[PDB]
């Protein structure tokens, strides 16, 4: 499958594309939101990964504006905001799940896999 | 749609019940693992909220034996559970997501409609 990562910080989107890419799928790792729309474009990826704090544009906006357009794959956000109202804003915006920062990796990883056995 | 809740609280299977019907679904709500089998045959729902402190049959043990018969619909599990890697483990049995006890309501609605959305 293919896995979209959109991450802010460099270390943990390089970390996330080789344990992604080391389970065998491939990844395209954007660093900002106009850069996940970039990849989004090129190839339509199974899964996006979505780190909230993007430079560029709110990841609550970009998932607003991917939803708004149709785009439906299953999206997990990443995120600082962890209170149960932003739970319910990030997911009432169009996110399938999240996970809280600081989180382990296998964390991320074990929600990725969930997603990708219900959607496939 | 159709939403199973697996709860062994009688208090908090009823408060589910009403706020998941509040939001427009019918509800089966059954009390242990044996009961949820019962639902289950009489109707297929588009979810199950399924607790984990089932005195039957633990709620990993029941979705272990769902996932292995084939019973592929969406779980949200409802857990007291906290390690990291315990969380992890309930996904692998085969769940599709969880909530902490205790919780929001509104955090229980959300889930459930996120899964609805997508399946």
């Amino acid at each position: 499958m293919r896995v979209l990562v959109v991450e802010d910080n460099a270390l943990l989107r390089h970390h996330l594309k080789v344990q992604i890419q080391d389970a065998g799928h491939q990844v395209d790792d954007a660093e900002d939101a106009k850069e996940a729309d970039y990849y989004l474009n090129e190839h339509i990826p199974d899964i996006a990964i979505v780190d909230l704090g993007l430079p560029d544009e709110d990841g609550l906006s970009l998932i607003r504006r991917w939803r708004s357009n149709d785009v439906s794959l299953p999206i997990l956000v990443l995120t600082a905001r962890e209170s149960w109202q932003d739970k319910v804003e990030v997911l009432s915006a169009g996110a399938d799940d999240y996970v809280t920062k600081p989180f382990h990796i296998e964390e991320v990883m074990a929600r990725m896999q969930a997603l990708m056995r219900r959607n496939s």
